[PDB]
């Protein structure tokens, strides 16, 4: 699990979204793995805006931080989950690292701010939804 908290935005993974999520949906979209919801609470974290390829991410399965290079958003095909049939996943990013489904949620970050959130993995590969493109969670 995990959120990112900007402005009066929550951005979840999709498949982890809440009820309340739903009740106050801003945008969803289901191929990227994606959902940004209201708060009344003021948000404390920055999106990077950059094309960086390293970064680091949280992983909870090994409680551990590993820094990775990954590949630039794009659209992957993602094996079957417990959440989602087998489909094209856009706006994801790849690196070679430990990932386990309830690792979802763990951040990615460079030195501009969050880049994206755990989304896919398996066969020793991590899978990032990218948030960098998505601008008016800034203002
Ligand atoms: C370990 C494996 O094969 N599945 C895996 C790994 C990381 C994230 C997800 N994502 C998801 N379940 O939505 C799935
Ligand atoms: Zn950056």
């Amino acid at each position: 699990s995990g959120a990112i908290y900007v402005g009066n935005y929550r951005v979840v993974n999709r498949h982890l979204a809440t009820h309340n999520d739903w009740a106050n949906l801003v945008w969803e979209d289901s191929s990227r793995d994606l959902l940004v919801s209201s708060t009344t609470a003021q948000g404390c974290d920055t999106i990077a805006r950059c094309d960086c390829q390293t970064g680091v991410y949280y992983c909870s399965s090994r409680r551990k931080h590993y820094p990775v290079s990954f590949s630039k958003p794009s659209l992957i095909f993602v094996e079957a989950s417990e959440y989602y049939p087998a489909r094209y996943q856009s706006h994801l990013m790849l690196a070679v690292g430990h990932s386990e489904p309830g690792d979802c949620g763990g951040i990615l970050r460079c030195q501009h701010g969050v880049v994206g959130i755990v989304s896919t993995g398996g066969n020793g590969l991590v899978g990032f939804a990218d948030v960098r493109d998505l601008l008016w969670l800034d203002e």
